[PDB]
């Protein structure tokens, strides 16, 4: 719109290009999402979708300040924050992030999908480009309850593809109506991540991000996946793999990491932890709210 001066390009929602942009009224910094429209103006089920989200609030939730539908378009104004999670990780690659940063991250990204999930919403799509960090400790889920709203094509807008490397195996299977357990993977293989400086599964495709899990984890079977034979894109054909301990997928994590992890990256999205019982687990005893060292 016109009350907004774009500043610079920060980001694409995979249906949006995000800007930094200046409110030219009220001076504030805002992050400037215009969504892509399927031109099928905007759908009226995906205005209705938009406006529960600016009711969703909390403190590790990027606030939705304003959705601007006028004329044709479709803009949603976020609190600016001044860094994503991928850079932090970039730049903290060499010495790594301290841990007890690491666990107040993670706890607090509980506390945010523990708040959603209460609301039945899922993010969906989870990963440390949609997580935004600020000087003072907080991080905060972004760009979520758009794809609810309307699909996403995955070439997007601006050509680059789309990340495969935390999507949780019921989706890549091909499920349908999969839970908020699917956001707790992604959390999960972000933990691993911010562990090891290495990504956990950095598949390429749907078929070698499922054996890149496969490898990891073992084979899913009806054992350890009871109806995981009967999904969509499940074939028995499947290499069948045997499943590494945890103690060479994340050292030198702590046990009590270790078993949170391998809780959240269960197979059976029902055996899977909620992100309420992993707030109560004993790895955040020790919890604390370190300051990060920041880039801006
Ligand atoms: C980036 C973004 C949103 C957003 C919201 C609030 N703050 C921010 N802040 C930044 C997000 C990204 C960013 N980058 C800096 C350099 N390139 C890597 C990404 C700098 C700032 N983004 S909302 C959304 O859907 N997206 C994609």
């Amino acid at each position: 719109m016109e009350n907004f001066q774009k500043v610079e390009k920060i980001g694409e929602g995979t249906y949006g290009v995000v800007y930094k942009a200046r409110n030219k009224l009220t001076g504030e910094v805002v992050a400037l999402k215009k969504i892509r429209l399927d031109t099928e103006g905007v759908p009226s089920t995906a205005i209705r979708e938009i406006s529960l989200l600016k009711e969703l609030n909390h403190p590790n939730i990027v606030k939705l300040l304003d959705v601007i539908h006028t004329e044709n378009k479709l803009y949603l104004v976020f609190e600016f924050l001044h860094q994503d999670l991928k850079k932090f990780m970039d730049a903290s690659a060499l010495t790594g992030i301290p841990l007890p940063l690491i666990k107040s991250y993670l706890f607090q990204l509980l506390q945010g999908l523990a708040f959603c999930h209460s609301h039945r919403v899922l993010h969906r799509d989870l990963k440390p480009q949609n997580l935004l960090i600020n000087t003072e400790g907080a991080i905060k889920l972004a760009d979520f309850g758009l794809a609810r709203a309307f699909g996403v094509p995955v070439r997007t807008y601006t050509h680059e593809v789309v990340t495969l490397w935390y999507r949780a195996p019921e989706i890549l299977l091909g499920c349908k109506y999969y839970s908020t357990a699917v956001d707790i993977w992604s959390l999960g293989c972000i933990f691993a991540e911010m562990v090891t400086r290495r990504a956990l599964f950095p598949g390429d495709s749907e078929i070698d991000q499922l054996f890149r899990i496969f490898r990891t984890l073992g084979t899913p079977d009806e054992v350890v996946w009871p109806g995981v034979t009967s999904m969509p894109d499940y074939k028995p054909s499947f290499p069948k793999w045997a499943r590494q301990d945890f103690s060479k997928v994340v050292p030198p994590l702590d046990e009590d990491g270790r078993s949170l992890l391998s809780q959240m990256l269960h197979y059976d999205p029902n055996k899977r932890i909620s992100a309420k019982a992993a707030l109560a687990h004993p790895f955040f005893q020790d919890v604390t709210k370190p300051v990060p060292h920041l880039r801006l």
